[PDB]
C-alpha cells in the first residue's frame, strides 16, 4: 500500500506540545500524528 | 505565526476512513485531524 501526504494547518501551541512529547519517549513528532489520527478513526468508527 | 501547516504521510486506508467518517458527521476531514491531534497531547501530557 502507498502513503497520501495530507497537509494539516495546526497552530504553534498544539504544534510545539506534539514535538515536546517525542522527545521525552523517544518517538518522532511525525509518527505521533499519524498515531493520533489512526487512533481517532478506530474509536469513532467502532461508535458508528 | 500560530498557524504551521504540516505534512502528514498517510495510508490510503487512514486516508479513506478519515474523509469517510467525516462526509458521514458534515465536519470536514481535515477538521477531525486537528482534533484527533490535539486530544493525542491532552491525553498523553497527563500521563507525564
Amino acid at each position: 500500500s502507498t502513503i497520501k501526504p495530507v497537509s494539516v494547518k495546526l497552530d504553534a501551541d498544539i504544534k510545539a506540545r506534539v514535538e515536546h512529547l517525542a522527545e521525552t519517549r523517544k518517538r518522532s513528532s511525525h509518527w505521533m500524528m499519524r498515531e493520533a489520527i489512526r487512533e481517532y478513526v478506530e474509536r469513532e468508527e467502532k461508535r458508528e
